[PDB]
């Protein structure tokens, strides 16, 4: 956590403010799996200075482990993280909208057997 933008500290912030909706089992491993995976990749970066393949990176993580709901978990959750980084006025833009451009861009490099175009 290089400064208190950082995704990891904002986490904390909105962790602990649904920790008291979640089950306290529930949030604990919540965060654990969040840690476990998008620490390595985004933890301690900015939140307003993560690339959009990094994010994809995190889904990318939970996808290939044929994590589809938590993939998509993870992209909910970081969004809504992103979200509450835009309230508490730290970020002005959030890279979720690239996210979804890296994801489909990514097919690019993901070639397919056949194209579309000839």
């Amino acid at each position: 956590s290089s400064n208190n933008n950082s995704f990891s500290a904002i986490y904390k912030e909105w962790y602990e403010h649904k920790k008291q909706v979640w089950s306290v089992g529930y949030a604990t491993e919540l965060a654990k799996m969040f840690d476990d995976d998008i620490l390595p990749i985004i933890g301690g970066l900015e939140i307003q200075d993560i690339e959009p393949m990094q994010l994809l990176e995190v889904i990318r993580r939970f996808e290939d482990r044929g994590a589809m709901e938590r993939a998509n978990k993870a992209r909910r959750r970081c969004g809504e993280v992103f979200r509450y980084a835009i309230v508490t006025g730290r970020a002005k833009y959030n890279p979720a909208p690239d996210l979804a451009d890296a994801m489909k861009g990514y097919r690019k490099k993901n070639l397919e057997h056949h194209h579309h175009h000839h």
